[PDB]
């Protein structure tokens, strides 16, 4: 489909992220609440970064989905301008804020693994390299559509046949597929965890 259609379909992939980040951010502090006070090893810096984070997030949904419903109107218009590039930033820094959440999301989980369960048995030590793996492709990920977006920024043809909107459209896409399997991920941790907890 055309661009901005692809828009909408990952502005909705990162409202669904969202939604299901949002459950697990919930199931780590039921959890947490069981096992630990909550008072040291992080846990009162965890509650902050992860309260701001979700503002965050909820803020960039607002901008992307009021940056969508222009560049749709534009759309059935005929026009279109420089809001398709300004969309690709919007849902960058969303996916860069969802990934902040992740990565916190995943410090908890293995705080509450290193507390009451031991060591890599019941598949932990394979969670965590791929852990490792997905959110090293992550990175990579988004630093190369930052390099994209700064490009496209300044580069002339973006909107006149160049390749650059195109590309940056598929480094959003490839980032947001692979924070689904990290999501999937971390469901997998909580879910070992509320088997023994709860």
């Amino acid at each position: 489909s055309g661009i901005v259609q692809q828009q909408n379909n990952l502005l909705r992939a990162i409202e669904a992220q969202q939604h299901l980040l949002q459950l697990t951010v919930w199931g780590i502090k039921q959890l947490q609440a069981r096992i630990l006070s909550g008072g040291s090893g992080g846990w009162m810096e965890w509650d902050r970064e992860i309260n701001n984070y979700t503002s965050l997030i909820h803020s960039l949904i607002e901008e992307s989905q009021n940056q969508q419903e222009k560049n749709e109107q534009e759309l059935l218009g005929g026009s279109g301008g420089s809001g398709i590039v300004q969309q690709q930033n919007n849902l960058l820094r969303a996916i860069e804020a969802q990934q902040h959440l992740l990565q916190l999301t995943v410090w908890g989980i293995k705080q509450l693994q290193a507390r009451i369960l031991s060591g890599g048995s019941g598949g932990w030590m394979e969670w965590d390299r791929e852990i490792n793996n997905y959110t090293s492709l992550i990175h990579s990920l988004i630093e190369e559509s930052q390099n994209q977006q700064e490009k496209n920024e300044q580069e002339l043809l973006g909107g006149s046949g160049g390749s650059g909107i195109v590309q940056q459209q598929n480094n959003l896409l490839r980032a947001i597929e692979a924070q689904q399997h990290l999501l999937q991920l971390t469901v997998w941790g909580i879910k070992q965890l509320q088997a023994r907890i709860l």
